[PDB]
């Protein structure tokens, strides 16, 4: 084995080579210079951070603002218009006259609209009338329905005033209690293909956007009857019961579920309250579809059970409503003593629900849901669960409508997607109240019930708009949570549902993601939410680990965070903003010579002399549309450049001004610096990829391989460049399809920094691609059999070998050719490895389409920066010799170690890739759960409340 000293003169002489090679054909000197010589086209402007989160959270109060206002204009309206109005019977006679959505009888006339396209709504539209959806099971010729339709055509009027005040308005919704939802502009019912597994089950007394405005948080509690009376379909009917009773909770309320047969236990093993996100309810339906009946019946330990475990206060709860929800047949046990003894002052909501088709008595079931300001149900079959499983909000907003006035606030609900492909939405709410003889005080006993809800929809693109990110760098953000800690806004929300566990295989979630589930967790990530969380105000300068855009890499990167509350609202907004990103440079290019010669530059038949142009889709006009393509995309900003007037009535000056000056900049120096040296050896292409938007690749053939995303702040290189303070060598990937390795290259790049005025700037990354061939034959400068020399980057992607069959496999990870050598150097602090979760990814459903699932992903880094390693490698029966050498100003190091051969050990190969997993374990999260803080308003226990009419006395 060589000794150390002609090792580190061997690398030496590599590193001098490689980025001798990168920096003369890159430029980087030269492009810094070309940047420095004017200085006179453009201005330095800082980025004041506590300004910029000021502006979007007053922004973004405004728009709440504006849309609570037309919320409580339209629930004003409908309730005016409900109060009085005359009921009938005689609709045959006189018909009412609609549009119906979901279509293509006597006393009703159906409206044919014309449908225009809109490019807001992403379908047809008409303006002239309001679109009305009555469910299946509803028929839309009963008295109720009629007069339904008879008072709320109404508000077409006012949803005509709220879209004219504002044109930027979205779905305006109405949804009553008797089924049907009347929205506002008219448009059909969605359709997929048509194919028979497409029956409309919508129902909007189940959306949660209503279910949200219909009440009040509760602490619901399930106890489940599972003795062996209940076994067989009534059995599979409480299951069934139960899961859609689950269905209707949020993230607001806690629920567990019990079971009692002579003894009360839990059905999972939380043992106490949980917050009820998607995750605990997944874990409570699998957990209640696996019981079995057996034993007696005992309602007195059941009950107390379910009493004790009201009475915690050791764990984080809600308070506003403790509701114990009994799922039975029937029986001859009142309990009396229990319910005097738990609940004297009936603090406690007593519903009742009996299942099945059987011959027991209902007498004392009945009699729990009326003494107890409760309910009692009757499920006979699948058909009722669905509507008498949704019935319990409407004892649940007695005291609400008793409360009145001080119950009219506007709420916001989680993100989630639209159910008429609308991508990202949250809904506003405020409840309607019925006030028919107010002035008289007749009746008071159905003025104890609302009308409906009424809701308004804001887009995440209306969201995304009000916080511009192009002043800052790729690597600044905004992002906004809410006091749950689930993301608002952030890069890292995509529109697909959240995954919950391994698919197995034989809208109606809400897309809820964590802040610490966005990011990679830390203890100051923590406190910056727990913070801000509190509605607070700060800002916090460190130091911590960023995962790169492609999800292979992580490096080492300064933040600085500021949050402020927004006013009014319940939200918080920070930005996340590098520290050498607190100026930016804003574009002085005002004279017609020099901008017609920057925008002659960009003409597509110039790329001989001047590279394969690419171009950002950005939003440089209103009449310009991402295309897409970019070939094509180019040629109608030309277009448009050639035709419209600088002035840019409609468009921003500052994107075009910036677009203009980096092409100017960029074809200086492919003009003056690549054009001289045609050919280089090992250079297969020369790029740069600017801040404004235009990255070029030299060799115009060498374009056809660029498959970069011509959006520049979505390039994993320009950031990991951007962080990093050397050259960066990207690795190719394994496989997949398309030209690769010796076809393309290996692509190093490097990131160009400017000092204009004693501050820091970084407008641009440039690099080359290295030919494989020529790599190899200055390495060799061996296919030996005793003696193996690779080469890694930080991530354990193999670059280059010598064995000519390392080679072929040329970026696979080094942990599945070699996995002994990685394994041992993963604990000599060389290499360091972050395990994730990922819960947006769709998996193959796998041997229990495709299916949402949870991927774990690991990422490897430089751990210990020191510059030199040695050791054996001892794995028993031999010993291999390895001596590990980082290389200078550059992200590889050198191995040479004894060939695989000569040591018949072979171990298990470790994987880097994404694995499907299930974790984490919700039975831990629990114990100690995050930090939240929930609303203060609760509504409950009025002593006006009638409640005189419970479920079973009325029949
Ligand atoms: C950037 C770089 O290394 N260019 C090299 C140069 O140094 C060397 O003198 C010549 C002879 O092979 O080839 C070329
Ligand atoms: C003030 C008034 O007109 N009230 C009646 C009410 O008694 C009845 O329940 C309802 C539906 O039948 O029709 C209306
Ligand atoms: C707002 C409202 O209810 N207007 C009603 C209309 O529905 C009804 O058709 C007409 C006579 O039938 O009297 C008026
Ligand atoms: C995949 C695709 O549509 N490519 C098109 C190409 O055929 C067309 O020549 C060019 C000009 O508009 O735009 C792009
Ligand atoms: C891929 C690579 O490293 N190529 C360089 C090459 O430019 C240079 O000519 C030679 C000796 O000067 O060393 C090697
Ligand atoms: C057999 C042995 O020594 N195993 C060690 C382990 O104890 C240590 O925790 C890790 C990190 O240094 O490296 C390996
Ligand atoms: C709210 O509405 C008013 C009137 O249309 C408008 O001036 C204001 O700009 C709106 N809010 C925002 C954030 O645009
Ligand atoms: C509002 O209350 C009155 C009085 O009890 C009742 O007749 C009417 O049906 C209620 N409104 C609706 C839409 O049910
Ligand atoms: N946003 C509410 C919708 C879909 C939903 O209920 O999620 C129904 C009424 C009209 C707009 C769409
Ligand atoms: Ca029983
Ligand atoms: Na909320």
């Amino acid at each position: 084995f060589p000794s150390a000293v002609t090792i580190k003169s061997w690398v030496d002489k590599m590193q001098e080579d490689l980025v001798t090679l990168a920096k003369t054909a890159s430029g980087v000197h030269q492009l810094v210079d070309i940047y420095e010589k004017y200085q006179d086209l453009y201005t330095v402007e800082p980025n004041n951070a506590r300004q910029l989160v000021e502006i979007a959270a007053r922004d973004i109060e405004k728009l709440l603002s504006n849309r609570s206002k037309a919320l409580v204009r339209l629930a004003l309206e409908a309730e005016k218009v409900q109060a009085a109005h005359q009921w009938r019977e005689d609709f045959a006679s006189n018909e009412v006259v609609y549009y119906n959505a979901k279509d293509d009888e006597p006393g009703s006339q159906r409206i044919k609209p014309v449908f225009i396209d809109d490019a807001n709504f992403r379908r047809q539209v008409s303006y002239q009338h309001a679109a009305v959806h009555i469910p299946t099971d509803i028929y839309e010729g009963s008295t109720i329905v009629l007069n339904e339709l008879n008072w709320t055509s109404a508000l077409d009027d006012v949803f005509k005033k709220n879209r004219e005040e504002d044109p930027s308005l979205l779905w305006q919704v109405f949804g009553s209690a008797t089924g049907l939802a009347r929205y506002y502009p008219a448009s059909p019912w969605v359709d997929n293909s048509r194919t028979p597994n497409k029956i409309d089950l919508y129902d909007v007394r189940r959306r949660p956007w209503y279910i949200q405005g219909a009440a009040s948080p509760k602490d619901m509690l399930i106890l489940v009857d599972v003795s062996g009376s209940v076994s067989g379909l009534t059995l599979k009917l409480i299951r069934t019961s139960v899961s859609e009773m689950l269905e209707t909770l949020s993230d607001d309320d806690f629920v567990n579920v019990a079971s009692f047969n002579s003894n009360a236990q839990d059905v999972s093993c939380f043992q106490h309250l949980v917050q009820a996100n998607v995750r605990n309810k997944k874990v409570l339906k699998d957990a209640v579809n696996n019981i079995t009946a057996k034993g007696i019946t005992d309602y007195k330990k059941g009950f107390s059970f379910a009493f004790e475990q009201l009475l915690n206060y050791n764990v984080s709860r809600a308070n506003c409503n403790k509701i114990i929800m009994l799922f039975t047949d029937g029986g001859e046990e009142r309990a009396q003593e229990i319910f005097a003894k738990y609940n004297k002052d009936k603090k406690v909501r007593v519903f009742t629900f009996s299942v099945g088709q059987h011959n027991y008595d209902r007498g004392p079931i009945q009699w729990m849901a009326c003494e107890n300001k409760g309910y009692y149900y009757e499920i006979p079959s699948i058909g009722a669960i669905r509507i008498n499983t949704q019935e319990y909000l409407d004892v649940l907003g007695r005291p609400m409508v008793l409360a009145g006035d001080k119950a009219k606030q506007v709420q916001w609900t989680n993100v989630y997607l639209d159910a008429l492909e609308l991508g990202l939405v949250i809904t506003g709410t405020l409840p309607v109240f019925n006030i028919t003889g107010q002035f008289e005080n007749k009746t008071n006993l159905k003025n104890q019930l609302i009308l409906g809800v009424m809701g308004v929809d804001v887009s995440l693109e209306d969201i995304k708009r009000l916080t511009p990110r192009f002043t800052l760098c790729p690597n600044g953000y905004y992002f906004a949570i809410d006091p749950n800690g689930y993301v608002l806004l952030h890069p890292n929300l995509q529109p697909k549902p959240i995954g919950v566990g391994i698919p197995t295989i034989n809208s109606q979630e809400p897309v809820t993601l964590d802040f610490l589930d966005a990011e990679l967790e830390n203890d100051i990530k923590v406190e910056i939410r727990n913070k801000m969380i509190d509605g607070e105000s700060g800002e916090k300068t460190f130091r911590t680990l960023v995962k790169s855009q492609d999800e292979r890499y992580i490096d080492k990167g300064n933040r600085t965070y500021t949050w402020t509350p927004v006013n009014g609202t319940d939200y918080s907004l920070a930005l996340v903003l590098p520290t050498y990103s607190f100026y930016y440079i804003k574009a002085k290019i005002e004279e017609t010579i020099t901008q017609a010669r920057y925008s002659e530059t960009l003409k597509p038949d110039n790329f001989e002399e001047s590279g394969y142009t690419f171009l950002a889709p950005r939003d440089y006009c209103s009449d310009l549309k991402p295309s897409d393509n970019n070939t094509e995309f180019l040629l109608n900003f030309n277009e448009f450049i050639d035709r419209k007037t600088p002035n840019n009535p409609s468009c921003n000056t500052d994107l075009i001004n910036r677009v203009l000056l980096d092409a100017g900049f960029t074809n200086e120096l492919v003009q003056n610096y690549w054009s001289k040296q045609k050919n280089i050896k090992g250079v297969k292409a020369r790029f740069v990829v600017t801040d404004g938007g235009i990255t070029r690749v030299y060799p115009k053939e060498a374009g056809e391989n660029w498959q970069e995303n011509p959006e520049t702040y979505e390039d994993s290189f320009y950031k990991r460049s951007l962080d990093n303070d050397n050259y960066v060598f990207t690795a190719p990937y394994f496989n997949k399809s398309g030209p690769g390795a010796y076809e393309s290259g290996i692509m190093v790049s490097k990131a160009v920094e400017i000092y204009i005025q004693g501050k820091l700037l970084k407008p641009a990354v440039v690099g080359i691609k290295i030919d494989v061939n020529s790599w190899i034959e200055n390495f060799t400068k061996r296919n030996s059999d005793v003696m193996d020399c690779v080469i890694l980057d930080d991530g354990g992607f193999l670059l280059m070998a010598n064995h000519d069959d390392y080679t072929n496999q040329i970026g696979r990870f080094f942990g599945e050719i070699d996995p002994s050598l990685m394994r041992h150097l993963v604990n000599i602090s060389v290499y360091a490895f972050n395990k994730s979760y990922d819960y947006q990814s769709v998996c193959e459903p796998g041997a229990a389409s495709k299916q949402s699932c949870i991927t774990e992903q690991t990422q490897y880094f430089f751990d210990n920066d020191s510059k030199s390693f040695s050791g054996v490698l001892d794995c028993g029966n031999c010993s291999r010799i390895f001596h590990v050498e980082k290389l200078m100003n550059t992200n590889l190091i050198f191995i040479m170690v004894e060939s695989k051969g000569t040591c018949p050990c072979d171990t298990r190969l470790l994987i880097q890739a994404e694995q499907t997993s299930d974790g984490p374990d919700p039975c831990d999260m629990v114990k100690q759960p995050r930090y939240r803080k929930g609303p203060d308003v609760c509504f409950d226990n009025n002593v006006l409340e009638d409640y005189t009419d419970c479920g079973g006395v009325s029949g």
